[PDB]
């Protein structure tokens, strides 16, 4: 797709020229050993001073072809505890849906942004897993402890 394919070329220049320390996104090679614009590897650090500290955790995006009408699917691989990402590790947040609050012009940056702030701001009335989601509900210093034990394994 032309209209996806030169945007993402934007997304990537703009990218590289100023992004937020610590945040990696970066395109995939297709079986030929080309570029492949449509999936994304990224990783989104811990904000410091919370519980998500010194946690690097890596994220696939994923446009499809109709991108920027679409928003991408953004997955956590592997999956996280937190109330907003399913099991699957896809991340529920309504930026990323089409028929919500997507809008076309919102850039990767916005997104891995967005995606940080979800993380340690959960949205309880839109939950996605149920284990997490009751936790944050029933004991947030058990749900706090949690939290850093998935930081540490996500450590660089
Ligand atoms: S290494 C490594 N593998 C990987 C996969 C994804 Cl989805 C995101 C970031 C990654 O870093």
């Amino acid at each position: 797709s032309g209209i996806a394919l030169s945007r993402l070329a934007q997304e990537r220049k703009a990218w590289r020229k100023d992004h937020p320390f610590g945040f990696v996104a970066v395109p995939t090679k297709n079986p030929d050993g080309t570029m492949n614009l449509m999936n994304w590897e990224c990783a989104i650090p811990g904000a410091a001073g919370t519980p998500w500290a010194g946690g690097l955790f890596k994220l696939r995006m994923l446009f499809k072809d109709d991108y920027p009408s679409s928003p991408p699917k953004c997955k956590f691989e592997p999956p996280l505890f937190h109330p907003n990402v399913y099991p699957s590790g896809t991340v529920c947040l309504s930026i990323l849906e089409e028929d919500k609050d997507w809008r076309p012009a919102i850039t990767i940056k916005q997104i891995l942004l967005g995606i940080q702030e979800l993380l340690n701001e959960p949205n309880i009335q839109d939950p996605a897993q149920a284990e997490a989601y009751t936790i944050y509900c029933q004991n947030r210093v058990e749900y706090e402890k949690r939290v850093r034990a998935q930081a540490k394994k996500f450590a660089p």
